[PDB]
């Protein structure tokens, strides 16, 4: 039984005149993790350190507005299927703040003009933000954060090719067309302190990610994230490491493999005693891509009608 998932440094990828076998290991340690548990720390990324508590910061300023300006960018109000704006908690009394064993979140994505002919489409379409908050504090740097997002999973789907199988003949920028006019969307989630009900409870319920790469940041505090491990059949613990992101595949990346990395169940334990915040940027890809089964057996899986059909099959 496993008591950790892997850490992979990728200093070798993002630092220039990197030797071969430094990078060779970097590929060997990524695949193997990602075959084997589909989840890993992830250091080295490059990207500073005050960019990251900036994020969990503006995380922090949009859960401090209160409820009526929150509902006031609902996600209910989002164009067609873009999902963007603020998802409320599930029970909700006041103005201020959340109730125990609630959360709450802002979502945004890739922005795409209202008169876009793709705008309302599946995870497509204009943001929502907040109109009380200075774009110097919300906005900007949410999105100069996403530009850093986009370039990270980027330098990720690269390794990630260099180590599939290799007699499949996959070249090294084989995922790179999933990552043109994607779907991105990032989360600034609140979660409430747990209550005092003597029953387990969860930030967030047992699931996989439906997408291809998911990049989570951490807020340093309790151990909530915890990874399935069906070989021992055992969860395991995700505590925050200072530095790291949480990278995990999603279905999306375990169809066009043919199963070879793995999307793995996980879920969030809620142990705080007060509020937590995290800040996670999945990497669905291009809904209308086509992705063909990287082992050769001629399998052809659209990333939109894939995460609409897991969104559909995941009711109960
Ligand atoms: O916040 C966390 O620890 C993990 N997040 C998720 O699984 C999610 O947002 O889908
Ligand atoms: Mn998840």
């Amino acid at each position: 039984p496993p008591k950790t998932i892997p850490i992979v440094d990728i200093s070798a990828f993002i630092d220039d005149n990197a030797s071969a076998q430094a990078k060779d290991d970097v590929v060997k340690a990524m695949s193997h993790a990602c075959s084997t548990y589909g989840f890993f720390y992830l250091v080295g990324h490059g990207i500073p350190e005050v960019d990251r508590q900036q994020v969990l910061d503006c995380a922090r300023l949009f859960a401090s507005l209160p409820m009526d300006e929150k509902m006031g960018i609902s996600v209910s109000k989002c164009m067609g299927q873009s999902f963007r704006g603020y998802e409320p908690p599930a029970l909700q009394l006041h103005q201020e703040g959340l109730l125990p064993d609630t959360k709450e979140a802002f979502i945004f994505g890739r922005e795409v003009p209202a008169d876009h002919p793709d705008a309302g489409r599946f995870s497509t379409g204009p943001n929502q933000w907040p109109s009380s908050l200075p774009d110097s504090e919300f906005r900007i740097p949410l999105l100069k954060y996403q530009e850093k997002m986009v370039e990270l999973v980027k330098v990720i789907l690269k390794i990630l090719a260099r180590g599939l199988p290799k007699e499949w003949n996959c070249p090294p920028d084989v995922f790179d067309a999933a990552t043109v006019e994607p779907s991105i969307p990032m989360r600034l989630l609140h979660y409430a302190p747990q209550s005092e009900e003597n029953k387990k409870q969860f930030g967030v319920g047992d699931h996989t990610d439906f997408g291809n790469v998911s990049v989570l940041l951490q807020e340093e505090g309790t151990v909530g994230l915890e990874v399935w491990y069906p070989p021992t059949e055992t969860w395991i613990p995700v505590p925050v490491i200072s530095g790291s992101y949480v990278i995990n595949m999603g279905d999306m990346m375990q169809k066009w493999t043919a199963g070879f990395y793995r999307s793995a169940r996980h879920r969030v334990v809620n142990h705080n005693k007060k509020s937590r915040y995290s800040a996670p940027f999945f990497l669905n890809g291009n809904i209308d891509l086509k992705c063909k089964a990287l082992d050769g057996s001629g399998v052809e899986t659209v990333i939109g009608e894939h995460i609409r059909q897991r969104l559909f099959e995941t009711i109960g």
